[PDB]
């Protein structure tokens, strides 16, 4: 009585292949009304059916969204159900469309280096290029940990900016907002039910866990794929399944 999505932020290296950059699960649960999210760093070495051991979002480059699943599926037990992959004028389209008034942030710290923008520390209405460039911030120590932070912090505002009866109201709206800038095969009485179901009665706690969990990995060197998490998998599988049971 669930449904999971596999949600993608995309891009496009400067050869034109496509690269994913940002890797979320997204589960809604009917019964029990919660819903969770799950961050899976994009570096985790993993082993690609057909393909063998790399940083999990080659599994998107080579065969998209179908591979990244199976990937998740033998490396995590993670199996989503649906996908939902967005881009960087989609997602910028996106938010201003949502919210033309700009999406209330409390930014961490100042920074610009590398994302095009120049965000400030504090509270602040950003539009689709600044929150962006807040997702994609990454020019400090802490690098891909701190951005899936911060990534976090961006769903769960969107969360708590997005669920009310004045968005629930206007779902049909949002709906068609959302499958003109995002490439996803739900259906769309699916985006209509969960929606109404989780901002009319969900639990407004969204437990959120990264992957892979604190103590599990160490950084290595590889051959051909440079920086890269070698993770317990056994550890994360258990953790996943503790996780997504148990609110
Ligand atoms: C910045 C930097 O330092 N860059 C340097 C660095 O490169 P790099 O790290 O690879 O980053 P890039 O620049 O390549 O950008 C790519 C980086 C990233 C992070 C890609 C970001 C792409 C995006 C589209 C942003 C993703 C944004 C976020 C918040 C993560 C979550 C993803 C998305 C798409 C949010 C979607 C939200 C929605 C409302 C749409 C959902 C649509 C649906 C149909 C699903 C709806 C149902 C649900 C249940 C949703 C969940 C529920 C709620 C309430 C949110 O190193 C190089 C060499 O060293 C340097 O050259 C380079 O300068």
């Amino acid at each position: 009585g669930k449904i999971s999505i596999l949600v993608l932020g995309a891009d496009k290296a400067q050869g034109g292949q496509s690269r994913t950059d940002s890797i979320m699960v997204v589960q809604y649960d009917f019964i029990n009304k919660k819903m969770k999210m799950m961050s899976v760093m994009r570096d985790i070495y993993a082993d690609i059916p057909g393909y063998g051991k790399h940083k999990i979002n080659s599994a998107y480059a080579l065969g998209g969204p179908e591979l990244l699943r199976k990937t998740l599926d033998k490396n995590l037990g993670i199996n989503p159900e649906y996908y939902a992959v967005v881009d960087f004028t989609g997602f910028e389209k996106m938010i201003d469309e949502l919210m033309p008034e700009g999406v209330p942030i409390n930014v961490e710290k100042d920074m610009s280096k590398n994302i095009g923008v120049s965000l400030k520390k504090g509270n602040h209405r950003l539009n689709g290029k600044e929150l962006l460039g807040y997702a994609r911030f990454r020019h400090d120590p802490e690098g891909d940990f701190g951005r899936v932070r911060r990534q976090q912090q961006v769903m769960q505002t969107l969360k708590k900016e997005m669920v009310n009866f004045r968005t629930v109201v206007k779902l049909p709206k949002v709906a068609g907002i959302l499958r003109g800038y995002v490439n996803t095969n739900i259906p769309d009485s699916g985006i209509f039910q969960t929606g109404l179901s989780f901002g009319i009665r969900g639990e407004k706690d969204v437990k959120s866990l990264t992957v892979p969990i604190k103590n599990s990995y160490e950084d290595v060197n590889t051959n051909t794929d440079g920086s890269a998490l070698q993770i317990n998998k056994n550890t994360n599988k258990q953790a996943i399944k503790d996780f997504l049971d148990e609110d």
